[PDB]
């Protein structure tokens, strides 16, 4: 419901906030710390979920385990808090005992979020929560997070690297029918300041049950094409979220991947997003010998077959008849 989604949005900007403050701050920048960070951010997303709405807390799947492994070896089971004292603690434990790194960790990680939108707060959509799951990709595309680059210039708006591909994806879908519901997407890192160093982010959202088709407010903007980096008119660009988003904002319109390397978190957000606009994602292999993709039943939890994410169906047939002509 609307006030799901509220709180999905609050705890995004949460963890757009975790994943800025692990590049912005010098002692996070010190420092494995990647699936640390991608860890990190699915508990605290989980862990507020469950706080704010019981029950939804085992609903919530995601790419990264709570279970991490120190240098010692021992496994370490994420739980958090329940303040900041016991967060540092485990903090010191996953990090060998660094305790400013491990206080500025849960310093952020329990830190107040005020974040909202006058536009879903008079949304009242009511939906009964033991029909949802919710799939989570903590942190898209990890290689362009820890690489880093700020001074990339986009080709025709789409960014082929760099930070602006870095994506928090969370995908609300129902259990019975495998169908998205809801969706987030943060971009924690849209626009710098050259003079502050100090990363502006951006969020999108999209609401899609029995009929009824919400979604954020867009910015203003033959075909045009994104592709990842390693696919084997046409654009390429880093991130599973972010080329979703090129599909949502107009900045291409199609999204085509053929691989089977991406997966329910990759994909469930942005396919809710993209139905609340007519859009979808249909299974490429399926379409191919002539399908959208669903997330209750597995395989594992890869989408075999690839995909085309597209927000017209207008778009679609024109891209499928003039590609299968060949
Ligand atoms: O950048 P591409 O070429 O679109 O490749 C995608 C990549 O962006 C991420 O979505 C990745 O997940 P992750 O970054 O979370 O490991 C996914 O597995 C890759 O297939
Ligand atoms: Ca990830
Ligand atoms: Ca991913």
């Amino acid at each position: 419901m609307s006030d799901i989604l509220q709180e999905l949005l609050r705890v995004s900007e949460k963890a757009a906030n975790i994943a800025r403050a692990c590049r912005q701050q010098e002692t996070l920048f010190q420092l494995d710390f990647k699936t640390l960070a991608a860890v990190l951010v699915q508990e605290v997303i989980k862990e507020n979920m469950e706080n704010k709405f019981p029950g939804l807390g085992k609903k919530i799947f995601g790419e990264e385990s709570n279970e991490l492994t120190n240098d010692l070896g021992e496994k370490i089971i994420m739980r958090l808090g329940p303040t900041e004292e016991e967060t540092v603690a485990l903090l010191s434990k996953v990090l060998n005992g660094n305790k400013l790194a491990s206080e500025a960790l849960a310093k952020v990680v329990h830190q107040d979020v005020f974040f909202s939108d006058p536009a879903l707060d008079s949304v009242e959509i009511n939906i009964p929560q033991d029909i949802l799951g919710i799939w989570v990709d903590p942190i898209d595309s990890t290689y362009q997070y820890i690489k880093g680059s700020a001074d990339i210039t986009p080709n025709q708006g789409i960014f082929p690297s760099g930070l602006q591909c870095v994506t928090v994806l969370i995908g609300v879908y129902d259990i019975q029918t495998g169908v998205p519901l809801m969706g987030v997407i943060n971009q924690p890192f849209v626009s710098q300041d050259l003079h502050t160093r100090r990363w502006k982010g951006q969020c999108y959202w999209g609401l899609s049950y029995l009929g009824t088709n919400i979604h954020s407010l867009l910015p203003p903007v033959s075909v045009v094409i994104s592709t990842s980096e390693k696919e084997t008119r046409i654009f390429r660009a880093a991130g599973a979220g972010y080329k979703s988003l090129c599909v949502i904002l107009g900045l291409a319109d199609i999204y085509i991947f053929s691989e089977d390397t991406t997966f329910k978190w990759d994909s469930c957000a942005a396919h809710a997003i993209l139905r609340a606009m007519g859009g979808g994602m249909v299974d490429l292999k399926e379409c191919l010998e002539r399908p959208q993709l669903v997330y209750h039943v597995g395989n594992q939890w890869a989408n075999k077959g690839g995909l085309i994410a597209y927000r017209s169906e207008k778009q679609l047939e024109t891209f499928l008849s003039r590609l299968l002509q060949h």
